[PDB]
């Protein structure tokens, strides 16, 4: 090869002058143009493959899937993480965590109740808290924040918050004002200089005490769990792990201990709630856009569900439209554009290039959303993508907004529960409208997430 082609860069400052100014997005995809779908990009000193495309992300996280296994730090948080919990160990580390995690958020949490069911209710809550709005003007971040906070905190804590509950609240502000400022342009700065900035103030002081404040209170929260605990009982993610920190008390080789459950708990929080709570933020958003659209979703769920009854997920099968434009609006969102790091686990072989060992690999995940292979217009909302000549969903290569392969979000189908329950939930109850008229309504959003544009909205209760 030896590496992928790309800009010769300088010492030190790497590709800097190769950059665009809009961001790591637009960087990556003005490179693509000269490169081609497989490039390489230094970042301060930091040589990183980039994959554009599908075939490229699809080669080397499916067909070479433990090869692409690898997970890479993300300066602004590794002072945090420093490669514990689930989302950023590796190696044996990283296969425990993510088997327990797999295994634990299928089985265990609130009241014995199911994550459906968990959803299901915290739905039934959104809707009790709407209603009292009596349709006035609102900015739906909030209460979207807080629903999705709600589903992990039943998982983890086995309780739920209500909305107005000060402390809660609190944390919730602090805990969200951190992806801001992960996905700010001076984070993305201190991705390619850390090395330099970290001695001086910035974002990323922020980003560490917003998260060293959860990460006590999590603390807080293990040492009551513990102190409250049954062992023939456990409520929730956090008494199952406990079990297991004394199953294997006796082997020192164990990842079961007190720094990989604060960590993976937080990760559990960092993972689960941002991207759920802006898709929501950001369909809502398609939603005032498309009322043509919006009106169908409520004629199926009408048909399917009808008026009394609550959604359930048994009926997602048997409500493709809907389904489709929930398809379409993760892939019009996509709100995590170049992917979340990884590495290579050896040296390895791919497409006569050699990546050595542990380096970084960036997945352009909107690269394969906005492939016109699959995508007849790939910048425009369109359910169709997703609906076959019967009306019925139809499956496509390049709908990847959960990534792939061995890495592929552990969190996919609470995700997608949460978005089918609380988008028909929500419809089911709500028409809605907004002070701008459909055709002013602007789509436009960003760094390792996407964020639309703040609007107001009102839910009308329907009957
Ligand atoms: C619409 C919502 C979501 C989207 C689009 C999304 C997407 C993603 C993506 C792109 C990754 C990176 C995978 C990779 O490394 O290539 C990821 C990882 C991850 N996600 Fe999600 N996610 C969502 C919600 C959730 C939820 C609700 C949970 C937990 C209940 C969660 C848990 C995780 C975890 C733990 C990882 C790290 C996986 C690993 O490193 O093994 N996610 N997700
Ligand atoms: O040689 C110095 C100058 O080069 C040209 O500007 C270049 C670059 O030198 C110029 O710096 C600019 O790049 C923008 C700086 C990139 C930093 C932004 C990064 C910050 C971190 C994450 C996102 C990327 O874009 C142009 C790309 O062609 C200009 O045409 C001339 O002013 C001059 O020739
Ligand atoms: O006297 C203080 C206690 O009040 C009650 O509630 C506690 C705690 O038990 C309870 O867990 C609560 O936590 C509120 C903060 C929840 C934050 C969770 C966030 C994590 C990150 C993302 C957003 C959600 O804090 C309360 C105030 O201290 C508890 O019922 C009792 O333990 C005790 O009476």
């Amino acid at each position: 090869g030896k590496l992928p082609p790309g800009p010769s860069p300088l010492p030190v400052l790497g590709n800097l002058l190769q950059m665009d100014r809009k961001g790591l997005l637009r960087s990556f995809l003005r490179l693509r143009e000269k490169y081609g779908d497989v490039f390489t990009v230094y970042l301060g000193s930091r040589p990183v493959v980039v994959l554009c495309g599908t075939d490229a992300i699809r080669e080397a996280l499916v067909d070479q899937a433990e090869a692409f296994s690898g997970r890479g730090k993300i300066a602004v948080v590794d002072p945090i993480f420093q490669g514990y919990g689930v989302i950023f160990a590796n190696g044996e580390r990283w296969r425990a965590l993510r088997r327990f995690s797999l295994a634990t958020m299928r089985d265990f949490g609130m009241g014995k109740r199911s994550v459906e069911e968990r959803i299901q209710e915290e739905a039934r809550c959104l809707v009790e808290e709407l209603r009292k709005s009596k349709g006035a003007l609102l900015d739906n971040t909030l209460l979207f924040h807080s629903i999705t906070s709600n589903i992990i905190c039943s998982i983890v804590f086995g309780k739920r918050f209500d909305y107005k509950d000060p402390v809660f609240l609190r944390l919730l502000d602090l805990f969200f004002q951190s992806f801001s400022l992960i996905s700010s342009f001076s984070s993305q700065v201190f991705e390619l200089f850390s090395g330099f900035l970290k001695y001086f103030p910035g974002t990323h002081r922020q980003i560490y005490r917003n998260l060293q404040e959860i990460n006590t209170f999590i603390g807080q929260s293990v040492e009551k769990h513990r102190a409250t605990l049954d062992p023939s009982n456990p409520r929730d993610f956090i008494d199952v792990y406990l079990l297991r920190m004394e199953k294997d008390k006796s082997d020192p080789s164990s990842e079961f201990h007190h720094q990989n459950l604060i960590l993976t708990v937080l990760s559990l929080f960092f993972a689960g709630t941002e991207t759920t709570s802006t898709t929501l933020r950001y369909g809502f958003l398609l939603m005032l856009k498309y009322p043509h659209v919006t009106e169908r979703v409520q004629k199926e769920i009408e048909q399917v569900i009808g008026s009394h009854r609550p959604p359930a997920l048994d009926d997602r099968a048997k409500m493709p439209y809907t389904d489709a434009v929930i398809h379409e609006i993760q892939r019009l969102g996509d709100l995590i554009p170049f992917g979340v790091p990884h590495t290579v686990t050896k040296d390895t072989q791919f497409r006569g290039y050699v990546i050595p060992k542990n380096t970084e690999v960036f997945p352009v995940l909107s690269s394969a959303l906005h492939d016109p292979r699959y995508f007849e217009t790939p910048n425009t909302f369109n359910p169709g993508h997703f609906l076959d000549a019967n009306g019925a969903l139809k499956r496509n290569e390049g709908f990847m907004p959960f990534s792939l392969g061995k890495r592929i979000c552990l969190g996919e189908g609470i995700a997608r529960t949460e978005l089918f329950l609380f988008f028909t939930t929500i419809l089911q109850n709500f028409s809605i409208a907004s002070p701008v008229p459909p055709e002013d309504i602007d789509l436009t959003p960003s760094g390792v997430g996407n964020v639309p544009p703040s609007y107001q909205i009102r839910f009308l209760a329907r009957h």
